[PDB]
Formats: C-alpha cells, sequence, structure tokens
C-alpha cells in the first residue's frame, strides 16, 4: 500500500470533435509524468449511434498509447451525449477486491441528461469518478439548471467514497454581460470574474455540497471562433469544463495542476486538465 497515488482527470464539451492526434498532452503526459489513474469524460452528441464510426479510432489510439505505459482500462461508458473512461495502472489491481461498479442516471425521457458514476477499490480505498450533463432548459430534480443529481453525488452515500472526482460541463456559467465579462479578461481579472460565476450559487443552493474546485488561474474556456483564441461573444464568456474533488472520509487531496490546454482550438470549448496527490 503506497502512502499516495496521483490522478489525472480531462473533460472536453468535444461536441463532434475527433480524437486528437496528441493523446499525451490531452492527459498530462508529455512531461513525463506517470499517474496512478487518469480518468477522460467527454460531453457531445451521438456517441452511441456513431454515426462517423469514430469509435474504433478512439480505442485503437487510446488503447496503443496506454496499454504500452502499464494502464488497464476499468471501464468505458458511452450514452448519445456523454463519454467517460477510466484507467489505473495494472500493478494496483486486486481482482477480489477491485469491486468495479458503474451506474448510469438519467434525467429525461430521451437518456439525454443525467450521468455516469464508474467507481474501483485499490488499496482498500475506494475512488468514484462522476460526468453530468444538463440542458438550460429541462425540468430537473433540483428545479436548478446545474449538472447535479443526488444519486451521482457518492459522497452522499452511508459508506461514502474515499477519494471523488467531479468532471465535466457542470452547466455552471458566468452571470454578467459580455462586455463586463471581456473586458475582466481583457485584464487578467480572473478571481473578479470568478466572482460572477455560478458554481458559489449553486452551492447556496446545496448542490456540489462540500466538492472543492482547485484555484482557477486560466482565462474562460468558452465561446471561442475555432481555430483562434478569440472569444465569441455571442455567449458571456465562462468556465465550462470543470473538475471537482472531495474525501468521504478525510483523506486529503491535494491539486497539483489544474489549466485549460490551449493547443487544442478545433473547437469552442478548450478542454481542461487537472492533477492530483491523493494521501491513503
Ligand atoms: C475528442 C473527442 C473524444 C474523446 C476524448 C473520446 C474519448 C474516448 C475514450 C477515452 C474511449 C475509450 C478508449 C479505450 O477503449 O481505451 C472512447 C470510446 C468510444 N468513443 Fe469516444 N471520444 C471522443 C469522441 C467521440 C466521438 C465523436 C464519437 C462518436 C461520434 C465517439 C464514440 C466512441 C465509441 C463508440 C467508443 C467505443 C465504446 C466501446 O468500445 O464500446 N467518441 N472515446
Amino acid at each position: 500500500p503506497p502512502a499516495q497515488l496521483s490522478v489525472h482527470t480531462v473533460s472536453w464539451n468535444s461536441g463532434h470533435e475527433r480524437v486528437p492526434t496528441n493523446l499525451e498532452e490531452l492527459l498530462g503526459l508529455n512531461s513525463g509524468e506517470t499517474p496512478d489513474v487518469i480518468a477522460v469524460a467527454v460531453q457531445g452528441f451521438g456517441f452511441q449511434t456513431d454515426k462517423p464510426q469514430q469509435g474504433p479510432a478512439c480505442v485503437k489510439n487510446f488503447q496503443s498509447l496506454l496499454t504500452s505505459k502499464g494502464y488497464t482500462k476499468l471501464k468505458n461508458t458511452i450514452t448519445e451525449t456523454m463519454g467517460l473512461t477510466v484507467y489505473c495502472l495494472e500493478k494496483h489491481l486486486d481482482q477480489n477486491t477491485l469491486k468495479n461498479e458503474t451506474i448510469i442516471v438519467t434525467v429525461d425521457d430521451q437518456k439525454k441528461s443525467g450521468g455516469i458514476v464508474t467507481s474501483f477499490t485499490i488499496y482498500n480505498k475506494r475512488f468514484s469518478f462522476t460526468t453530468s450533463r444538463m440542458s438550460d432548459e429541462d425540468v430537473t430534480s433540483t428545479n436548478t439548471k446545474y449538472a447535479y443529481d443526488t444519486r451521482l453525488d457518492y459522497s452522499k452515500k452511508d459508506d461514502p467514497s474515499d477519494f471523488l472526482f467531479w468532471i465535466g460541463d457542470l452547466n455552471v456559467r458566468v452571470e454578467t454581460n459580455a462586455t463586463h465579462a471581456k473586458s475582466l479578461v481583457d485584464q487578467n481579472n480572473i478571481d473578479g470574474l470568478m466572482a460572477f460565476d455560478q458554481l458559489k450559487k449553486a452551492k447556496e443552493q446545496k448542490l456540489f455540497d462540500g466538492w472543492t474546485e482547485p484555484q482557477v488561474t486560466f482565462k474562460p474556456t468558452y465561446k471561442f471562433k475555432p481555430n483562434t483564441d478569440e472569444y465569441d461573444l455571442s455567449a458571456t464568456p465562462s468556465w465550462t469544463d470543470r473538475a471537482l474533488y472531495k474525501s468521504g472520509t478525510g483523506k486529503t487531496i491535494q491539486p497539483l495542476s489544474y489549466n485549460s490546454l490551449t493547443n487544442y482550438k478545433q473547437t469552442e470549448h478548450r478542454p481542461v486538465l487537472a492533477k492530483f496527490r491523493v494521501t491513503l
């Protein structure tokens, strides 16, 4: 039992975009780090109805890279609008204790909104990875637009997990006008703009209770004109893709790094990469 383990997470509201050439950058492996656990969350349209038939390239390309580095894919789950994959180094796995489990929650009769939770145990400590997706317009169990449901929160369990991560587009936005938002961004006043971000409002309403976001130092990750760094001001610049963390059991989770990946420009949203060190 190591005293500590590292986790990398990435999410991207990637829409219809395809596997990039440079997956090492996407996963935070380009400076030679070797995280114990990797989670990849996507939001978009048509993943199960793989009409472009891009599923096979995703599997080939991710598998080729990660197996060579000593990872086992614990689970990939795809719905029409979400994807969640969790990888763990083979060396940490004990089949008799792993207890690998995934649930899918859907909130609407078309199965477009909800979330996915994948959980597993290593060294007798339980990890859970959540992603979620909600539309602006739906009726919800919270009567808010935010992509929260108690069923996706394993910290609310009678026996809550040791290490929990929630990654994706939480449907949290910057509640001010585009002019004022752009001005803040031009001044690099990230904390000033974050003052208008809705995560705190969701928490006042008792959603994402006790979940922590690492400090944000990067500019809003949406909405860009593709293949530029120029905001499309038809939307107020916002932080779409987020990483939250919690422990149910008093374990220390230390963010090492939290950043958008500005080199992935192909789309309106920029992926977000988080790195953590967890103490068992
Ligand atoms: C950059 C965008 C995307 C990322 C980062 C991504 C990520 C992933 C990952 C990590 C896997 C599992 C790979 C493995 O087996 O180790 C996967 C599988 C898959 N993805 Fe994606 N995905 C993307 C876009 C898409 C798109 C656009 C489609 C369809 C339109 C799609 C459909 C699939 C399918 C069908 C699978 C296979 C699931 C199975 O084997 O049953 N994904 N994706």
